[PDB]
């Protein structure tokens, strides 16, 4: 958030359009704001369409774990709701559903699961986790195993086994559609769009000063904040799986989901 | 609206600009309308991406809300389809549908729930459900337990169980997408700067126009500033839809729809069933 | 089709821009194109926007009344194909299908389909839906009844019965859509206060055109305006589907298309 | 259909009236700067680009919906196949009805004959009982799922695998709509119209705007602009008719060609 | 793109040394007219992005779909039938061939090297004999399931869990088989392309009246502008076209092959 800088940079640039004016016309050099407003005008079109795209990202990321907690939930209400009595099950397969939730922050955070696996299951499920080139991937294997096993033992049928079986595929949904906004980045655009409206900002005053003398620095330093407080909306909205205050909180949406499973099986936080 | 203060200060500041006009020259200012114009064009266009962002999150508290009303309808046409007889579950399974609309209501409104639980649960029930930090979620696992025991007394098969566990899916969905909306909308920051944007525009634009319109500034500049307010205001009023406002969600009247749909739905008879 | 008052109305301004001009330096009052300019775009940009929005809820209710004839079809089709000589069975769901999509749509229209009822169903059943707040609803229920019969009586299966079962779902999605669509629209205020908006900017634009144009101040003037509110009543058009206007949606038509479908050849198939 | 090329030249022509009569303009007290026409330009643009944008749209669902036959086609078989791998009589059967369900669908929006298309794929009996409907491709439909309906009543489809093949009926009914809801006349179909006389106005009358600033420049300048807004706006015409059989329309045949082809590859034919 | 912006800078010499004579004869260039223009190409170029987007976006969708699908049927394998390891090792070759072979299919290039060093070569000349051989491929991969239900090792139930998820990869196929072939407005995009490019060109002698030697930065600059996001668009369109970017694509194929390795227990190497 230099932000703050490159309004002053522009107040700068302002002083430096209003001493040089004294020179323009002489190095025969006018500067009309009609072309800067054909420019401004195509930029602001193009911001408009860009920061649409980075919102949408946003909110489907915003969503994609709004289904984990939702799929997460169900998958738990189904266990007690079609086997009140398997408590064991209950509780293997939350400590699993609440492992893949931390497991798919420290994803998408390019982080070690491993504190969080080992205060979750015991160790040498840990292990077997840790192996696999996709850990959130070998932790809906397990809890696969669970429902497997209590379908092998006659607990569950064919029917019930894939009522939860869906859930399992619903969060492989959501693990393939944070995987795929995670390593999406033609974000070399988002750059070059950003130069873009930092040249162009830095480029204005030179353009206003022919018009509006002294008062440049105002109207130049207006006119860049509207274009800058836009453009970094998007770099703000572009890496939700951050850390930055602005990014989506991870850590809070996994107590949610851990306090939401273990309410829901009888234990205390 | 605050709009009336907003178009009034406008007057004001026309005004000022109009009468310090004259001292323009002596302290070199100059303010032309084209900076304005490519200022206003880039802030509409803003605006309009903006106020489409706000629309869209009120579309969806809108679908999320309709469907509670055609998932629960639909649970208690199957209740009645395959299970024509046992009026008792209908009561129960029906009763805790009203508890879970009544209760998302609430949760959004962040109201209490008690009096309108109270009324349709069962006092073992009813501080099981308040004694949770997620009330709501409690009445759909309770509802399941209801469609759970069914199956458990060979009442349901696991395939018209499964049938109906879909509907208790459908709502679940809608607890996490309300959930999800009533939390600080997204870029909720910009929305502010935005309309500070807007403000300090419609202020500064007479100081602009006044060179060029003179006394005509007061009525093209409040004109202007009342096209950009109007819709500036309208996302506003789009970005709480579970708020109290009478542009909100009449949520009351959704509950009480659901009530009477699902009321209507059943009664009657009583017999060993 | 006011568009044709609002046009001359404005035609009037424009000669009234062009006797006063002069006047103008009189008064001390001039009126450059740039801030109309500014305004107008402003303006677009917002009708742009808005008539999305109108032709999004137009298009969704359309696609909803396409669900109707889709799901129809292919229930009647699932009954043909699964219990190929329960006619009896046939008949009466179908004529819950039809009364279901009339019954829509008088619901939508708010009027009375007594006599559509009385045409398809017992006068059992016509009295059993008229007693409901929610008829509609209560039709998809006495649906879900017929098939729910056969499945007591062991001529669907689960399996079969739930094949059934989805269609009756997505006529329930269409109701809630409808529904939903049917009360007030979102912001519809704004609606208003745009095409005031419109309305005001039409109006005064000549005033600022003269200066630059002078004579063909009413002509240029008109032709604006026209595209301004051809555009902005395009929106009052889509903004009310189940209305009755011609522009509206349909609705007995298409009623007639479901009815002709579901019995299309005395309700008869190989 | 290109009638375009005739309002370059009439703009060409109304370019060098416009030349000619500028002289006269004054004495009348006719003047015509650019300023308002670049609001309405503008306005024109905005119109335009939301337009397009709708008619952009129903042209890529008609293409969406030709695709899922495709697909939900190739499934059908493939379902067959795995299913009921030995059953080759039912194979060719369910096939042709696939096939002949494409090329019904495909006379229907064309309102073409599918006599002849019928008669190659099928029995004259069943041809018989599929053009006395007045809703033949639907008719089709029930004929495959009588297909399906009897392997499932000779115990040779359980209702688990009838379920899943019935599925892929249902999404052929999703495209059988969903096509005859897009051949009938567009959603303000009539604005269509409105705006392209609109453009059409301001294309022959922008000449005359542009004759005081630009003189000599004026023909060259205004058709420029003129192919820019007709090139736009005739895109919207391009994409309103997609199962017609102009060049832009939906190759429908050769789409038939491909199912047909995909069908006969997947049952060894 | 570099190109048409130094052929822009020769545009804006020529417009300032020429500027004096034309003016003279009676031709005229002014800002406004090319400020609607410019207005106008950059409302359309937005719209026409917007559309470019979509099928970017549609494209990425699909492909995250055949990770999922892939990882989710083999999870059902292992969780459904964990003894039948042949089996496992079978499907999962069909599921990386399919992969392959729906990259090679999109690019036009020859799957042969990919096919043959997963599949038994009777299974190849069977795949290289069709003429959709990534449709080929996922009735093979069907075949696989159907046999296990033959065998009575998949109730129908159970069967019905996995065909679900061939269905996902049958509707990703002819996805990627439309996103292949000509964008629907596509002649449009060649005109609005062209119509960037001359609007480009004529820029600076419409400037040059206003801006004199200046005329070469204003000019270069607008058209940068103009023509990084024509560029952008050009790119996104085409996700499968033979100029694209094949990292992602390739990068796909071979996390879904590490993850299928991985969960059918392949890797790591053995102590
Ligand atoms: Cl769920
Ligand atoms: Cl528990
Ligand atoms: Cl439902
Ligand atoms: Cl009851
Ligand atoms: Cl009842
Ligand atoms: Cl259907
Ligand atoms: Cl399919
Ligand atoms: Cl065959
Ligand atoms: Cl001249
Ligand atoms: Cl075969
Ligand atoms: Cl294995
Ligand atoms: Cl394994
Ligand atoms: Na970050
Ligand atoms: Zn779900
Ligand atoms: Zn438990
Ligand atoms: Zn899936
Ligand atoms: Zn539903
Ligand atoms: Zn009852
Ligand atoms: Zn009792
Ligand atoms: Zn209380
Ligand atoms: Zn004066
Ligand atoms: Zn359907
Ligand atoms: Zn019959
Ligand atoms: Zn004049
Ligand atoms: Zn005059
Ligand atoms: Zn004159
Ligand atoms: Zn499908
Ligand atoms: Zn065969
Ligand atoms: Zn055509
Ligand atoms: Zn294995
Ligand atoms: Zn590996």
């Amino acid at each position: 958030s230099k932000i703050i800088f490159r309004l002053l940079l522009n107040v700068l640039m302002s002083i430096i359009a209003i001493i040089s004016y004294q020179w323009y016309e002489q190095l025969g050099i006018h500067l009309t704001v009609a072309p800067f407003s054909l420019l401004g005008i195509a930029i602001a079109i193009f911001l408009g369409f860009r920061n649409s795209a980075s919102y949408s990202r946003f909110v489907e990321a915003r969503n994609l774990w709004g289904t984990v907690l939702i799929a997460e939930r169900t998958l738990v209400r189904q266990l007690r709701n079609i086997l009140p009595a398997e408590h064991d099950a209950h509780r293997r397969i939350v400590s699993y559903l609440v492992a893949f939730s931390w497991s798919l922050k420290h994803q998408l955070r390019k982080t070690d699961p491993t504190a969080d696996l080992r205060r979750l299951l015991p160790e040498e499920r840990v292990t077997e986790i840790l192996a696999s080139s996709m850990p959130t991937n070998r932790i809906l294997l397990l809890a696969g195993n669970e429902i497997g096993q209590l379908r092998e033992a006659g607990k569950l049928s064919d029917i019930t086994y894939g009522l939860m079986d869906n859930k399992l595929d619903e969060l492989a949904h959501v693990l393939g559609g944070c995987e795929r906004l995670a390593t999406t980045p033609a974000f070399a655009y988002t750059l070059i769009l950003q130069r873009t409206v930092y040249l162009f900002c830095t480029l204005l005053p030179f353009a206003l000063v022919g018009d509006l003398h002294y008062m440049t620095p105002f109207v130049s330093v207006f006119i860049s904040y509207t274009f800058l407080s836009w453009d970094s909306l998007a770099e703000e909205l572009e890496d939700p799986f951050g850390t930055a205050a602005n990014d989506l909180p991870l850590n809070a949406m996994c107590n949610t989901i851990e306090r939401n499973l273990l309410d829901m099986t009888g234990q205390h936080p």
